[PDB]
């Protein structure tokens, strides 16, 4: 079966809710162990503590960035930027978690939750994962962006980890 893991969403320091990930190991496992490892903090370092630093409406959440904040930095566990996986899953609709890029074969840690069906993405990004709980606190989220992704307050993951 595949891995569920958490994020513990936080607006303002104050919180907003748990959203959960399956992770589809069955067909992306080295995208979805990167995700996976970084959520649980099992190498040292991780999600725990970082932002969602560009939201745009009718688009997606962007996340990940737990070096340098602001969407310039990231890391994978594989002490490099990671080759495209596959594109066997497509952009289907709204809770899609896929892999943000700076063209292809760089995929780091940073990452989309698609709040729309996103279909321009289709073939050069790598689908991961959906989430499986949660995803009116991810509408809620798309409300703090704007344009070019400006966010109006400062979300945060509080906590994170892998369930059961």
């Amino acid at each position: 079966v595949n891995p569920t893991v958490f994020f513990d969403i936080a607006v303002d320091g104050e919180p907003l809710g748990r959203v959960s990930f399956e992770l589809f190991a069955d067909k992306v496992p080295k995208t979805a162990e990167n995700f996976r490892a970084l959520s649980t903090g099992e190498k040292g370092f991780g999600y725990k503590g970082s932002c969602f630093h560009r939201i745009i409406p009718g688009f997606m959440c962007q996340g990940g960035d737990f070096t340098r904040h602001n969407g310039t930095g990231g890391k994978s566990i594989y002490g490099e930027k990671f080759e495209d996986e596959n594109f066997i899953l497509k952009h289907t609709g709204p809770g899609i978690l896929t892999m943000a890029n700076a063209g292809p074969n760089t995929n780091g840690s940073q990452f989309f939750i698609c709040t729309a069906k996103t279909e321009w993405l289709d073939g050069k990004h790598v689908v991961f994962g959906k989430v499986k709980e949660g995803m009116n606190i991810v509408e809620a989220m798309e409300r703090f962006g704007s344009r070019n992704g400006k966010t109006s307050k400062k979300i945060t993951i509080a906590d994170c980890g892998q369930l059961e």
